[PDB]
Order: C-alpha cells, then sequence, then structure tokens
C-alpha cells in the first residue's frame, strides 16, 4: 500500500530522489486511503502537472485543493474562499483582491520589506546566533500581509508574532490557537471597517454587500494563509542559498548576478507549495490512466520544478538559470494571486542582505517540517557578519 500523503517521506531531502525518479518516468501513482479519506492519483513531471492545472482542463478546486479533501469529504470553505472556489465566485474575489496584490501594489510595499529586513539586521548582525526559519523568514511576509489588510500600526507587532507562530513549528500557544486569535482580531477589524471604511483589503471586501461576514473572514484568511504559510520558507531559502551557494552574495553585491533571475531560481529551488489537489469534473484520461468524475488528482510542484526534461542540472542553484519555467506559484486559473508580492519580497531580501551583510555562514544542517502542504524549514541555524 502506497500513501504519498505521509509526511514522514518529506522530512528529509531524500524527497527529491523519490520525486526525481517519478518525474523523469512521468509516473501516475495511486495512493491508498490513510492521510487521504478516499485516496488520490499523483503527477510529478513539469508537463503532467501543467496539464492537470490547465484552464481548459476539466478539474475543480471547489471541494478543496489539499490532501484530506475530495468530493465526498469537501473543504468547509469550499465555494466561499477564493482558493477553493470556481466560476464567477472565484472570478469576483480575484477581481476584488487582485489590484491589492498586483505589481503596482508590490512596488509600494517594497519600502516596508527593506525597513523590516533592516530592523531584523539590528539584532542578528551580531556574531552568533540566530535561527533563520524563525524571526527572519516569517517576519517579512507577516509585515507585508499586515499592510495589505490595512491593520493599524499599533497592532502590527501583536499580529506579526501571532502570524509567525500560526504557520511555524507545530510544537504556551498552539499554531491553531494563534490562527484563531488572528481570526478573532479579523472579526473585530471587519466590524470597525463597516462603520469606517478605508483603503485596504478588509474595506474592499466589506463594501461588497453581496459578500457575507463569513465570506469576508474566509478571504481575509486566504490572504493570511496565502501570504505567509509558503512565503516564509522561500525567504528562509533565500538566506539558505546565500549561505551555501559560493560567490552568490558577492555576485549580488557587485551586480554580476541579476536580482530578478536569482529570485526565480530561489522560487524554483525552494518550491514552498509542496502539492495542489484537484477533483475531476468529468471523464478524463490523464497521462495514460482513465479516470471517472469526482476523482482526486495531485500535482507535486517541487518534483515538476526539478524535472530534468525541463530543467538542466536541477539540483544545483544556478544564479543565471534561463529559461526558468517553474510552477512554484502553480498554473492556470488559480495561479498565485500574490506572485508579484512574493517576488518583490524575495528581491528586496536578497538586495539588503547583499548591501549590509558581508558573509552568511551555515552552522548545521536544516531541519524540515513534518507536513505535506508546505515544503518548510523547521530550523536554519546561521551566522551573520556585516558592518
Ligand atoms: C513564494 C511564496 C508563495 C508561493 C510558493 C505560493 C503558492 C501558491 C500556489 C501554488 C497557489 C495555487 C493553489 C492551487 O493551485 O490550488 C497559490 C494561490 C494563491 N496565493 Fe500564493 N504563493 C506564495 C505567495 C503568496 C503571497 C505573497 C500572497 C499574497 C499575500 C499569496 C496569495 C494567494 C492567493 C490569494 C491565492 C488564490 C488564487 C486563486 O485561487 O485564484 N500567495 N499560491
Amino acid at each position: 500500500a502506497v500513501d504519498l500523503g505521509n509526511p514522514d517521506l518529506y522530512t528529509t531531502l531524500e524527497r527529491h530522489a523519490r520525486w526525481r525518479e517519478l518525474a523523469a518516468e512521468d509516473a501516475m501513482v495511486w495512493s491508498d486511503p490513510g492521510s487521504s479519506p478516499s485516496g488520490f492519483w499523483s503527477v510529478f513531471s513539469h508537463r503532467a502537472c501543467a496539464a492537470v492545472l490547465a484552464p481548459s482542463a476539466p478539474l475543480t478546486s471547489e471541494y478543496g485543493m489539499m490532501i484530506g479533501f475530495d468530493r465526498d469529504h469537501p473543504d468547509n470553505s469550499g465555494g466561499r474562499m477564493m482558493v477553493v472556489s470556481e466560476h464567477e465566485q472565484h472570478r469576483k474575489l480575484r477581481k476584488l483582491v487582485g489590484p491589492l496584490l498586483s505589481r503596482a501594489a508590490a512596488r509600494k510595499l517594497a519600502e516596508r520589506v527593506r525597513i523590516e529586513v533592516g530592523d531584523v539586521l539590528g539584532r542578528v548582525l551580531d556574531g552568533e546566533v540566530c535561527d533563520a526559519a524563525t524571526a527572519i523568514g516569517p517576519r517579512i511576509p507577516a509585515a507585508v500581509v499586515c499592510e495589505i489588510l490595512g491593520v493599524p500600526a499599533e497592532d502590527e507587532d501583536m499580529l506579526i508574532d501571532l502570524t509567525n507562530h500560526a504557520f511555524g513549528g507545530e510544537d504556551g500557544m498552539t499554531p491553531r490557537q494563534a490562527h484563531t486569535e488572528i481570526l478573532v482580531y479579523f472579526d473585530e477589524l471587519i466590524t470597525a471597517r463597516r462603520k469606517e471604511p478605508g483603503d485596504d483589503l478588509v474595506s474592499t471586501l466589506v463594501t461588497d454587500d453581496d459578500l457575507t461576514i463569513d465570506d469576508v473572514l474566509l478571504n481575509c484568511d486566504n490572504v493570511l494563509i496565502g501570504g505567509n504559510e509558503t512565503t516564509r520558507h522561500a525567504i528562509t531559502g533565500a538566506v539558505h542559498a546565500l549561505a551555501t551557494v559560493p560567490g552568490l552574495l558577492t555576485a549580488l553585491r557587485d551586480g554580476s548576478a541579476d536580482v530578478d533571475t536569482v529570485v526565480e531560481e530561489v522560487l524554483r529551488w525552494t518550491s514552498p507549495a509542496m502539492h495542489v489537489l484537484r477533483v475531476t469534473t468529468a471523464d478524463v484520461t490523464i497521462n495514460g490512466r482513465d479516470l471517472p468524475s469526482g476523482t482526486p488528482v495531485v500535482a507535486w510542484l517541487p518534483a515538476a520544478n526539478r524535472d530534468p526534461a525541463e530543467f538542466d542540472d536541477p539540483d544545483t542553484f544556478l544564479p543565471g538559470r534561463k529559461p526558468n519555467r517553474h510552477i512554484t506559484f502553480g498554473h492556470g486559473m488559480h495561479h498565485c494571486l500574490g506572485s508579484a508580492l512574493a517576488r518583490i519580497e524575495l528581491s528586496v531580501v536578497l538586495r539588503v542582505l547583499a548591501e549590509r551583510v558581508s558573509r552568511v555562514d551555515l552552522e548545521r544542517e536544516p531541519a524540515w517540517l513534518r507536513a505535506i502542504v508546505v515544503q518548510g524549514y523547521r530550523e536554519l541555524p546561521v551566522r551573520f557578519t556585516g558592518r
């Protein structure tokens, strides 16, 4: 019996070896029920994952987009939250949230990323020692999401800390409790923005009278989860790359390496979103297997981002890797709405660390989170030297 939803398979970097085998073969593997309530098929190659997530492909996210959910066991947020909705409800929310996460919105948030990195490099610029998976990685995305939601500056530090714990190590607050506390604050913020609307995500969501208080809350949560759960590990990955890849930090400083090109390589290299699930809407043949309607199909994104048919020497971090057609942000109609924001966050992080820090050195091997939703760092012990 095979179960690819087992988190123990991905606790070590050997997950890449398992993925490499399945990606090069372009395999369709069936997983038996266990972590999944009904089981699921899986694709691994770049071409197979792109075909599953295609706009014209008869698959849906309305029942959920992660292992644990299917047609018979649907996501409770299904049809209400953007990432688990389809058709006009999905199009509406993507239209309402869209411009607040656009390239233009990302550019005005670039200053905050610089300030937040600078404030971090005020206590870690010492010799030893700091974890990069905490108080470095989660700090930047949390600050950005705060300004998107339009939270008062007075409450930012409270919200940063709760966001940090909500998507970090599972084990006196619990990540689930911290998540709840944010949603409790969200409800209080929703109430205040009903009386006095401004220029923020909460205000934009509440002005639409067709959306209920539950719809506003769930889509605020989509931005909270979306902007934090994955992004933190990409930032930690950027620090990890600067610590391991020789000459990279210097190359960014002098300008021999292109900043936007390395951002795309960090994205491909880290691939924080480990999987995306889809449910078939009609009878379809994927790869070479005939699947009925209501069948769960899963695309393993880090496997696709290291597919040798698409990426030459995929295990090496290449600062000038071109072309780089990674699907770290997924593909098709649900392509990450905050992709420009994720790119601007990484861009500024790599810039400021090249400007202020002379050398970043790794203390010991990183630990990984016991999870399947995210390819995440549990810890990254590093030494910072600058000034
Ligand atoms: C490098 C970090 C990030 C990664 C790896 C990532 C990954 C993804 C992926 C793979 C999806 C598609 C899910 C699916 O296909 O079912 C997605 C959707 C989404 N993400 Fe991101 N994301 C990142 C950063 C962000 C940021 C910064 C934001 C904004 C604050 C954000 C907000 C969203 C939203 C709102 C959706 C739903 C889009 C839709 O359903 O149309 N994400 N993300």
